[PDB]
């Protein structure tokens, strides 16, 4: 009844895309990694999660990494070592997101994050990236079955998106991504988390729509469509339009930022959507790339 | 009289809004904030550090002005939970000297002179790790306050909706900075994590900002400052003002009721911050007249 948004899949996909075409216009661009670059990334990912004891397949890594390939801003890239770092860090904390909390070993995993950060970044940037990775994995862990999560995800969209600034990983993403661009304004917006606060709703509403069926099946409550009656087409449509309006208002305000920063913000939101709709992770509730790692 | 005088002041609403705020706190927070009493030695140690830090910028600040700045720390921390009084004094100093920065013409903003003083304060009162977090947060605040003077981003975030506006204020009202320099006071691991993710700041931004904005509106409008949520409604129209004000009270209440899901120590800290800021704001000459000897623009 409320267990699926499948009836709305085609209409909502078309409405998301129309919104992007009218308000962002320019398509996101996929970063093409060389084979050598992709192997270096996947090798670092496997090394980082090996102490945790679970095998991750190449195609699951590729499912995770696609968000970085599609949602950065390739024409503004300056530092491909920072880009590779974001690939690795994004992927290995994605595994953490998918893991049963019994597998979460901070003593084994935190040094791996530190190693990744020092390898690919300079001394100061490595500290910023590591703290943000540390804060993300700690947050994902401590909020599993937390009353705080229950209160923030069941009260209002406002409370929910406030939780997601950290929990969807976008604050972490900004703080590990600014070395890719070496653009002083973007670096400040990343470090104040204004960059994350501006892009949270656009990332989260899309992720939530397409991951609803999986999350509802697993008992995960971190999803804004749980705030509406999805079995009621009229109530769903009103809620979905309110969320579309949220995304538009953010995008229109993002266009007040400097031309480079606004490119990075918009490529992030629109790229996430392109990646989400072509990724098997977001298609069936349980499959070989989104199954709980138990 | 070409000016929109009718929209230039919330003075007609002063008594009724103050009473409504207080009723809200009494119904939803209940327990009073507690003022930290500093020794005369401690206070003088704080003020001498404050004067040392802003001396390179060229402007004298009176003890009365410092005391006007420092009261928010005295009233809005959580005395029952304090473990580290050196961290508390760091927050007194860091709060006060960045208040001066907030009040200064941007021509006085000298990062080369001022950033080393902030680093010196942090290195004096905190351990090495805590000092780096507090310095980064102070740096990011003073850089933000400077960057956004006359900025199109500020205009867009402050004139679109309450949601865009409060998103700006998570940094601009200084509360993220506040959390990241206050967690060493409490040495409470959950509070430290909520500080470092900025969830602490996000939970408390609206309660701090709505109160600050109401009582600093007249001064800010007279100085042409646009960072104030009541510029989003027509304060000259009583019906529209009261509808907007009720919407802001509802925002505060929703945050406070969600804050009550946090662990007991964290929620005490969050609620003392919001309610203490209200007690301080309503007792402080800074928030009583548009221009006076403690809130006037510090001019180049
Ligand atoms: C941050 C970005 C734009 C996107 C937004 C959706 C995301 C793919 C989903 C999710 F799985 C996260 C929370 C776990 C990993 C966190 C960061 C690194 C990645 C967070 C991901
Ligand atoms: C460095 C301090 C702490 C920063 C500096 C200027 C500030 C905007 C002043 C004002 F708005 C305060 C007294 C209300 C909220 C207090 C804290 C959370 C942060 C307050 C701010
Ligand atoms: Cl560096
Ligand atoms: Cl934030
Ligand atoms: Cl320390
Ligand atoms: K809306
Ligand atoms: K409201
Ligand atoms: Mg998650
Ligand atoms: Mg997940
Ligand atoms: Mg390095
Ligand atoms: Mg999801
Ligand atoms: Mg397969
Ligand atoms: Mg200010
Ligand atoms: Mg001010
Ligand atoms: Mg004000
Ligand atoms: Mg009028």
């Amino acid at each position: 009844g409320r267990s699926s948004v499948r009836p709305y899949l085609e209409e909502c996909t078309r409405r998301f895309q129309e919104m992007f075409d009218r308000h962002v216009v320019t398509r996101p661009t996929k970063v093409e990694l060389t084979d050598a670059e992709l192997r270096e990334v996947i090798d670092d990912c496997n090394a980082a999660v090996a102490p945790l004891g679970k095998t991750v397949s190449d195609e699951r890594w590729i499912s995770y990494v696609g968000v970085v390939l599609w949602s950065q801003s390739p024409r503004h890239i300056k530092d491909m070592e920072a880009f590779k770092a974001v690939c690795v860090l994004n992927c290995v904390t994605f595994v953490w997101d998918d893991m049963d909390p019994a597998l979460h070993d901070f003593g084994l995993f935190l040094p791996q994050l530190r190693k990744i950060c020092e390898k690919y970044y300079g001394p100061e940037d490595a500290e910023v990236a590591y703290e943000a990775a540390r804060a993300f994995v700690t947050s994902d862990h401590m909020f599993r079955d937390s009353p705080i999560k229950a209160a923030l995800c069941t009260t209002s969209p406002e409370q929910y998106f406030r939780f997601r600034v950290t929990d969807i990983g976008v604050d972490f993403w900004m703080k590990m991504s600014y070395p890719i661009y070496r653009h002083p304004e973007f670096t400040e917006h990343a470090k104040t988390s204004l960059a994350a606060r501006m892009t949270t709703r656009g990332l989260t509403i899309v992720n939530d729509f397409y991951s609803y069926d999986r999350e509802v099946s697993l008992g995960q409550i971190t999803n804004c469509f749980r705030l509406c009656d999805v079995s009621d087409e009229t109530a769903f449509k009103e809620f979905f339009q309110a969320r579309l309006d949220d995304m538009i208002e953010d995008i229109e305000c993002i266009k007040a930022f400097d031309q480079l920063t606004q490119d990075v913000f918009l490529d992030l939101i629109y790229g996430n959507f392109v990646w989400t709709t072509s990724n098997k992770r977001y298609k069936t509730a349980v499959n070989d790339v989104n199954s709980r790692i138990q």
